């Protein structure tokens, strides 16, 4: 009835009463824009047949199809509901064809459940039988979280749909898209999901990855929940103002998880506990990365490397794009334009830097007796290509080198082939990390060099609103064949399988190291293997603004090392845009300036040795590097516990509804507030100051604002950076590389809260060994301040850095003058009495001539 609650029965064409009648739906052409004229009745779909059956894990139910017209075809007579109370905070239910096995995602991390129902549930499940619906409610307040009763269950071979009411309009997630805002537009929006090489622009299309997870903040108490659909077929998600969300997919099964938490962070941690927590990055990967498509020659690349080094830019990583290769073919380098490549790699390494190489999936099939191409010959020997529908002939498409075949990374034999290719190539060019691109998989022809046969896979009864309207557009035929199944079912898993296989190759090429993998295409869980960048953006102010929601969303998806191409991939970048983008970009979890072919240089040093852009870039990159121990400890918590790294204001300040749609500012973890200027010509920014004590990072002075909108003054050389009272931030004196910075003196910034208290922590390991956390080879220490006292305590202590690191400076914000400062080491008074400098105007104390060894317990005490 209520028009906001109508579930659209004609998603496929403009609505007509004739089609409405044919489908047995309800007709009412009255309503506002976007309200469906034709909608499902209150008894379309399925009913429960007989009784539910208790099982050890939860229960099952048989659903029987309520007689109806077959809109998009073969509609399943008998559906089985299997429900599992997997944990106190996670519910799993799956709807399958009772009579036939159907494709299920072969996820690498998620395991089948074998236990008994969890005790102490935070939720209750309710089942209605006529018609079928399922509801998940929060036990403590009976808030209805998931409720499918707004709409039917639809379950045909190539058309599956289920809807849920939502308890609020605070909805975040879904991908990969450019949403433009972070809090969802619930006003009749459809988001298609199907991995596609397309521009992240203002048109709201399907982009490179597939992420079905969303989080909902139920109210200001912080209680939140999330939902994940384990399905890799083309789909779309429909948001409406009831509020409700509908999932509509074209194959597979409806395999759902519902997660509850007391805060938005706890929901993310529950999601990541299920699909896999992100890999811990190499510490060097947290530094600044520089890149462009078509330096053209090694000489031109060297020029760029050298002018940025000459400028003393913090600068850890150089990427090499397809111009390094011999005619854009993997596992080669151009012996003329890139003559001396191995010597250049030595220079990079000698200067404490890292090389990341681009590698594409598609392999040139141009190889002869006369002119052999090794990777193709060896791949063909092992028979690891994606085949055409005939099941035996490798599919031919077209990418950078010309005609190509495509590896089937779902075949574990393919990982063996891939690893060997990397071993051979690493012997020639000693790269340190790998950038996997075009892995949607991207094809320059639609389907294959012979197009695609018309059939129900290439041309399904219902096509979600993907870019160009055909599944095989700029990708492979839907009836192509791989180890895990047909492309129709596993298309969205290509980039995921490739990331898995590339991590496997790293085990051999980089024994016991993390290395670094940057991936374009992703599926749920890709973060366990890889970082992500947000794709081929454009040098516009809109693109700068749109990057923040994309970063925040990928942190929800457990891919916290994420960022756009700073300054913009496509087009020449205006100096002002690039300056603002470098200021902000210094605080993306993944910080990379990358540029498209032919455009004017946009590396920082290219703007002039004395320029405002270079000076500002260097300044804020130096702050980023100073705070790297804090950022690294955030990545430790994402890896070990599932926390976000780049974090929405509302995850910390959910009590305050002014934060619920803030997406022009974000946090690093709980304590650092980042406020960019995001408008052309502006020297200020309208910003929200949450309900906490804040201190300006640069001056240390407490801001006079709290829980209110403000116009923050930020001239051309500034970005807003504020530290939260109650938090202690570990720092380390910066250098132009992390190789070197990791050997420098440490520091602490203690930002006092109103009670003159604060707490913080520091994770420290070797920065590069894989699984130091799982194998327990690390240091974790805690800092806590009360009146008159700092305690440094050690909770895990199985790694001691051989560089004799020590805290040599402590800066205290929001303090009255400390006097008689005293340092004790395990109770014993130690090392003279430190030097204390005090600014009574700003209420800042700095303690120096101190040496608190990393890994040792101390008490530091003072009077007022
Ligand atoms: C793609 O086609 C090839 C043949 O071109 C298939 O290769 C088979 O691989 C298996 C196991 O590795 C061998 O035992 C067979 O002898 C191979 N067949 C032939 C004709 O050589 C390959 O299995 C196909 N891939 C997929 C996913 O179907
Ligand atoms: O390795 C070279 C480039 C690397 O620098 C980028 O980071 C990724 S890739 C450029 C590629 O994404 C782009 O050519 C699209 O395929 C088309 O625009 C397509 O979308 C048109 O249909
Ligand atoms: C933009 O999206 C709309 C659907 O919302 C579509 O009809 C149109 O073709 C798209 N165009 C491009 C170039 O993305
Ligand atoms: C910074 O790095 C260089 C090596 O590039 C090293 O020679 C120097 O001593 C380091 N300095 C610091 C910040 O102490």
């Amino acid at each position: 009835v209520n028009e906001l609650e109508r579930i659209n029965c004609i998603p496929d064409q403009p609505p007509t009463k004739a089609t409405c009648d044919q489908r047995g739906c309800c007709w009412n052409p009255q309503g506002a824009v976007s309200v469906p004229w034709c909608y499902y009745s209150k008894n379309h779909s399925y009913h429960v047949e007989g009784n539910l059956v208790n099982t050890n894990a939860g229960f099952t139910a048989r659903l029987k199809n309520l007689p109806s017209s077959p809109v998009f075809g073969s509609n399943v007579d008998n559906v089985l509901l299997t429900a599992e109370y997997q944990t106190s905070n996670r519910f799993h239910f799956k709807l399958t064809d009772q009579t036939n096995n159907r494709f299920e995602v072969p996820h690498e991390h998620v395991q089948s459940f074998s236990g008994n129902a969890a005790a102490s549930l935070t939720y209750q499940v309710e089942i209605s039988r006529q018609p079928f619906s399922i509801k998940v409610t929060r036990r403590s307040n009976n808030r209805v979280l998931f409720d499918s009763s707004i709409g039917p269950l639809l379950f045909a071979d190539q058309f599956l749909q289920l809807s849920t009411r939502l308890p609020s309009t605070n909805v975040y997630g879904l991908g990969e898209h450019v949403h433009q805002q972070y809090r969802h537009d619930m006003n009749w929006k459809t988001w298609p999901i199907f991995n596609r090489d397309t521009t992240p622009n203002g048109n709201g299309t399907n982009l490179y990855g597939a992420q079905t997870f969303f989080l909902c903040l139920e109210d200001a108490s912080g209680l939140s929940f999330g939902v994940f659909l384990m399905n890799s077929n083309a789909m779309e998600v429909v948001l409406q103002p009831a509020p409700a969300i509908t999932y509509r997919t074209i194959g597979g099964i409806l395999d759902f998880y519902v997660f509850l938490g007391n805060t938005p962070e706890q929901v993310v941690q529950e999601y990541l506990e299920l699909i896999g927590r992100p890999a811990l990055p190499s510490y060097w990967a947290l530094g600044f990365h520089l890149s462009r498509y078509e330096y053209g020659t090694l000489d031109n690349m060297r020029e760029v490397v050298e002018r940025n080094r000459a400028a003393q830019l913090p600068y850890d990583v150089q990427h090499a794009d397809i111009d390094y290769m011999d005619e854009r073919r993997d596992f080669t380098y151009d012996s003329v334009d890139f003559k001396g490549f191995p010597e250049f790699v030595n220079e990079l390494h000698n200067n404490g830097q890292k090389l990341v190489i681009i590698v594409d999936p598609a392999i040139s099939n141009n190889s002869s007796s006369s002119k052999p191409y090794g990777p193709y010959d060896r791949g063909s020997d092992m028979k690891i290509w994606v085949n055409s529908s005939d099941g035996v002939t490798p599919l031919i498409g077209e990418v950078w080198p010309g005609q190509t075949v495509f590896p089937d990374y779902t075949n574990p034999n393919c990982a063996v082939w891939w690893t060997k290719e990397f071993e051979l190539f690493h012997n020639q060019v000693e790269f340190d990390g790998i950038w996997i691109d075009m892995n949607e998989v991207s094809n320059f022809v639609d389907g294959s060099v012979s197009g695609c046969s018309t059939n129900n896979l290439n041309n399904p009864p219902f096509t979600p609103r993907i870019l160009d309207g055909y599944l095989f557009c700029k990708t492979l035929c839907m009836d192509a064949v791989q180890h895990w199944g047909k492309q129709y079912d596993i298309h969205n898993l290509y980039g995921y399988s490739m990331a898995v296989a590339t991590a496997e190759a790293a085990k051999t090429v980089f024994p016991n190291k993390r290395s670094f993998i940057l991936t374009r295409s992703t599926f749920a869980g890709s973060g366990k293997f890889a970082a992500h960048w947000l794709g081929d953006n454009t040098a516009t102010w809109d693109d700068l603004r749109w990057s923040i929601p994309g970063v925040l969303e990928f942190n929800l998806f457990g891919i916290p090392m994420v960022g756009p191409d700073i300054c913009g991939f496509a087009l020449d970048t205006p100096e002002e845009l690039c300056r603002r983008w470098m200021q902000l970009g210094a605080f993306y979890p993944f910080s990379r300036n990358h540029n498209g072919q032919g455009y004017k240089d946009q590396d920082p040093a290219s703007f002039g040795a004395d320029s405002l852009l270079l000076n500002s870039s260097r300044h804020y990159l130096n702050i980023r590097y100073t705070l790297l121990p804090y950022l690294y400890t955030l990545f430790f918590r994402a890896h070990s516990r599932g926390d976000t790294v780049a974090r929405p204001l509302l995850h910390e300040f959910y009590e305050d509804n002014s934060t619920w749609d803030v997406h022009q500012q974000f946090l690093w973890g709980p304590g650092l507030l980042i406020t960019p200027v995001l408008d052309e010509g502006a020297e200020k920014v309208m910003a929200y100051v949450p309900d906490a004590v804040w201190y300006d990072y640069e001056t240390g002075s407490q801001v006079r604002w709290r829980k209110q909108k403000v116009e923050m003054e930020l001239p051309g050389d500034k970005i807003g950076l504020h530290l939260r009272g109650g938090y202690i931030f570990p720092t380390q004196q910066p250098n132009t590389t992390t190789l070197a910075s990791r050997k420098n003196p440490l520091g602490l910034i203690i930002a006092l809260d109103e009670n003159k208290e604060a707490k913080g922590e520091l994770f420290w390991d070797d920065g590069e060994t894989k699984d130091t956390v799982a194998n327990k080879v690390y240091l974790l220490c805690e800092f806590s301040v009360t009146q008159n006292r700092l305690e440094v305590n050690i909770s895990q202590s199985t790694y001691k850095d051989p560089n004799n690191l020590a805290f040599n400076e402590i800066k205290i914000l929001g303090t009255e003058e400390p006097s008689n400062v005293t340092v004790k080491h395990n109770g014993v008074p130690s090392q003279t009495s430190p030097t204390v400098t005090y600014d009574s105007n700003l209420k800042v104390a700095i303690i120096t001539d101190i040496d608190l060894l990393l890994g040792e317990a101390y008490t530091v005490e003072w009077a007022h």
